[PDB]
């Protein structure tokens, strides 16, 4: 599939940047003809069949073609894509409030972790009911509208691990950050939407206490940690946090997938029902 290949400048302004990669960074961009502003994801083409710089034409399109499919307040949306012989620049929806990640940095109650969460859940329900595996959720890709509010709006960002599932199960080379995967990336076995699944129980294990369930000194020893499902909620951290809270987390730092909660259950769960 091909894009939009006049010069992105001549649409687009850019401004700020609004935070970079491995092989990408974004900058604020501000449309010619109609004053909206958007992100631009410029995202470095590889140069050769063989080349471990850049993102593969095949892995560039398959995330152009899941975001294309997306239109839920709770996930970005995508606007324009164009491509010139180094980039392809994703035209995405704004969102100016900054990473979860450096919100949290800056303090959350179960009320105020709930709340975010409960936003997650209905993005990943709705990426999962359309078998959309995102493979790479954390703080860092959970992005907020405006983040003055007692509750700010939420946008999943970074569908650059994402995969369609059309079969149950993927499997190919798919592996994100360490403190977040699930024990059957860390074992390179066949990935599904229940990896998804992991990462939430540990993004709420962080919302609760500030602090990483499987984290350790390196690499590593993280990747063993979760594998070995070595977390435990250590009571300076939890002492005031409610058993059903723990209840939440525990089903879902699970090892094995089909015993881990869906998103169907983490939605019918008594910490997150009404
Ligand atoms: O940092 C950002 C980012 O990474 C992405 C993004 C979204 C979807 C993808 O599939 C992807 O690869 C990247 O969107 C953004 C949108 C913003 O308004 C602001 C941002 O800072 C980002």
């Amino acid at each position: 599939t091909v894009f939009r290949q006049e010069n992105v400048d001549d649409y687009y302004d850019t401004g700020e940047e609004l935070g970079s990669g491995q092989f990408a960074v974004v900058k604020k961009c501000r449309e010619k003809s109609t004053g909206l502003q958007y992100a631009a994801k410029f995202i470095k083409k590889r140069r050769t069949k063989s080349s471990r710089r850049g993102v593969s034409r095949e892995d560039i399109e398959r995330e152009v073609s899941i975001l294309k499919e997306i239109q839920h307040p709770n996930v970005i949306t995508l606007h324009e894509v164009y491509e010139n012989k180094t980039d392809v620049i994703l035209i995405l929806e704004l969102v100016a409030g900054g990473e979860l990640f450096d919100f949290l940095a800056e303090k959350l109650t179960e009320e105020e972790a709930t709340e975010f969460l409960k936003q997650i859940l209905n993005g990943v329900y709705y990426l999962h009911s359309l078998q959309i595996a995102h493979f790479d959720l954390k703080p860092e890709n959970i992005m907020l509208l405006d983040r003055n509010v007692p509750k700010p709006r939420i946008k999943i960002i970074d569908f650059g691990l994402a995969h369609k599932i059309d079969f149950g199960n993927e499997f190919k080379n798919i592996f994100g950050t360490p403190e977040f995967v699930a024990p059957e990336i860390v074992n390179y076995e066949p990935l599904g939407l229940e990896a998804d699944m992991w990462s939430i129980g540990v993004i709420t294990y962080i919302l609760l206490s500030g602090a990483s369930p499987f984290l350790g000194d390196t690499k590593q020893e993280t990747l063993a940690n979760v594998s070995a499902v070595n977390y435990e909620f250590e009571d300076e951290y939890f002492s005031n946090t409610s058993a059903l809270a723990k209840d939440f987390i525990r089903r879902l730092l699970v090892k094995d997938p089909k015993k881990r909660m869906t998103i169907q259950d983490s939605l019918q769960h008594p910490w997150i029902k009404p």
